[PDB]
Order: structure tokens, then sequence, then C-alpha cells
């Protein structure tokens, strides 16, 4: 469940963005899972969820009032 490994690695989000723990097991995901790091693969979801949930999932919030509006 890298779900929850994400999970706790939110928890550790460290000025703004989720930096790896000594716990970096390799799985294959859209940016390597954890390739680099199981952070990468946490920060997949936080790029996709986060750019797509921040843009192109929620009326752009934050421009469509002044940038897309």
């Amino acid at each position: 469940a890298e779900k929850d490994f994400c999970k706790e690695y939110e928890k550790q989000v460290r000025n703004g963005r989720l930096f790896c723990t000594r716990e970096s097991d390799p799985v294959r995901g859209p940016d390597g899972r954890m390739h680099g790091n199981k952070c990468a693969l946490c920060a997949e979801i936080f790029k996709r969820r986060f750019s797509e949930e921040n843009s192109k999932t929620d009326q752009n919030l934050g421009k469509a009032e002044e940038k897309t509006k």
C-alpha cells in the first residue's frame, strides 16, 4: 500500500514537499515509484493530483478569479 506509505510521507512533508525516508523500496511508477526514492512516487501523486486537482479539476481555483476569469 503505497498510498499509506505516501500517507505517512504526507506527515513528513518538508517545505511543502514530501522528503523520502531512509526506507526506499523500488517499485515501478510514473516517476519510477521508488526509482530515486519512494518520495518520488508520493510526489508523483502530488504532481498529478495537485496539478489536476489544483488545475483542470477545480475550475482552476486561484486563477479563474483573475487569471482564468
